[PDB]
């Protein structure tokens, strides 16, 4: 079910940061020869319409604040009413007729763009309280949903500090410079 | 004798089921137990309220794309943010160490449509990280608060193979090996 690119933006919005990514990513992207379409998470969407622009997209890039340790209710009811809704486009069941190999969109790819509170070291260090996994550890069921449809990730972009040392210019062109390694 | 709040993440007659099998092990073992429906229109006073009260914490809830349905997290992001100044202080600033109340216990018992396999072994979808592993997220929510897990409980495979009965058994078992 999967045939420059169609990228979804699913801003997942402090509602400021993250809406200013989203527009970073749509302008960065679009003057890369892409097109691109912004659905917002925390708005009353047709799910539908969202299973059809899962289908028109070759990247889906979710750009969200992490609210305790993942992503925001109204982002995973996105994906709690959009993914179930899909059943038939996007995955055919789980697989086994290995479990989550019964996607049907391979080929489309997906990125996570994120805006924590917490330190890098709050994920890197052993010793610290994400053990170390990393911040696509602490995102593995994220991931996973993801992959469940058959997509495949792309290099995740992360902002720290962003409420005890933030610096949207650092953020916004650092995001630029991972848009344009990965899509340009 | 502790006092032991069950959240019923059903949204799902297998989790109203063993939010039941809890309610009745439990009190019958001597502890006193409240329940909360996730999907409600509960009141995040009343919540905070019972986290306070609770000993413990059981999330009884199905695996919805890999996590907490959205009315769980829903709860979540609700009533733990209502508990700023109750339940944490701050992140502690290492991270995570901000919490205030220590002392308090959670538990995970699930319920998923993958097999167990799906969990424990590397080269399959989760690359054996185990159950925990796929709830890093999940426990350290509960966690930031100064809470401890206590061990998870998992039914595996509850639609392609009913072992209703079977998970009813286990579970209860499970109960009275942490609770007895």
């Amino acid at each position: 079910h999967h045939h420059s690119s169609n990228i979804l933006i699913i801003n997942g919005a402090n509602g400021q940061l993250n809406d200013t990514l989203t527009e970073v990513a749509d302008g960065t992207l679009r003057d890369l020869g892409h097109d691109v379409r912004i659905v917002r998470a925390d708005s009353d969407y047709d799910v539908k319409a969202e299973v059809q622009n899962f289908l028109w997209a070759d990247v889906v890039i979710w750009q969200m604040p992490g609210w305790w340790m993942g992503a925001p209710w109204t982002v995973k009811k996105y994906i709690d009413d959009v993914f179930t809704e899909g059943h038939g486009t996007l995955y055919a069941s789980d697989g086994r007729t290995k479990y989550g190999s019964g996607g049907l969109v391979q080929g489309k790819k997906y990125m996570l763009s994120l805006t924590w509170n917490a330190p890098m070291e709050a994920f890197t260090e052993k010793d610290q309280f994400f053990h170390g996994v990393g911040v696509d550890g602490v995102y593995l069921p994220f991931h996973k949903a993801n992959q469940f449809l058959g997509m495949e990730p792309l290099p995740t972009f992360i902002a720290n500090d962003v409420i005890k040392m933030p610096d949207v210019p650092r953020y916004t062109e650092e995001y630029r410079k991972h848009l344009v390694e990965i899509f340009g």
